[PDB]
């Protein structure tokens, strides 16, 4: 049929590095992107079409209570065993992630309307911030 | 304010290759951690906290009308400047894009549930197969 609404997610795919390759496109996404399953999003009103195609790279799901560490198994970055401490300095969320890397944990605040985090470890510190929704 | 609940998109991201290093994350991972979508799911009843952090791929987001040519702009992919046209072959999406490499385009399809799609760039086919959710 002509109608392609729908969420669909990828099966297969077959020479996706060559068709990539063909595009200039560099070695690394290359071979990430080929490991990923694709989920293609159409919408679509008789001729006028609205396609999105995405791919989940890893999801990190962490529970935790403040004041009581757990075992954190960082999967989905570096999967290292630390011993995790979430407390509360004044209003920021601070967490110690205590194990092989030394100040390793991450600092995690609102302000205004914006989610700042913090990652840090050793001498390297990342800033994230986040948009509401 | 505490209060970090609800569902947050990240815009700036700023030394994630620098922490990576410091973390021994592989290396195509962190060539390609710097050009990723990030959203943060924060589920917070006072002290508990349910954390759900998600990293995305972009594949493709475009817009477009069948039977009507358009300047495509190809960033998430090559980052290339494209005229693109959109028609029907029986019940065939075909779309042809003209511009610095040749044989440029693909063809999509539905098949009973299946969504078939084949691009192509010169003498490169990827054939793609999706499912229906």
């Amino acid at each position: 049929t002509r109608d392609q609404n729908g969420t669909w997610e990828m099966e297969s795919n077959e020479n996706f590095e060559g068709y990539m390759k063909a595009l200039d496109i560099d070695f690394c996404t290359r071979k990430i992107a080929v490991r990923l399953t694709q989920t293609k999003v159409i919408d679509q009103d008789g001729d006028n079409f609205k396609d999105k195609t995405t791919s989940t790279f890893r999801n990190y799901d962490v529970d935790f209570t403040v004041g009581v560490e757990f075992d954190e198994y960082t999967k989905s970055l570096d999967n290292r065993h630390v011993k995790a401490l979430v407390t509360w300095e004044g209003d920021v969320l601070v967490c110690v992630q205590k194990g092989e890397k030394e100040n390793r944990g991450w600092k995690k605040w609102i302000e205004g309307d914006k989610l700042y985090l913090e990652l840090t470890c050793g001498d390297q510190v990342c800033r994230q911030v986040f948009k509401k929704k």
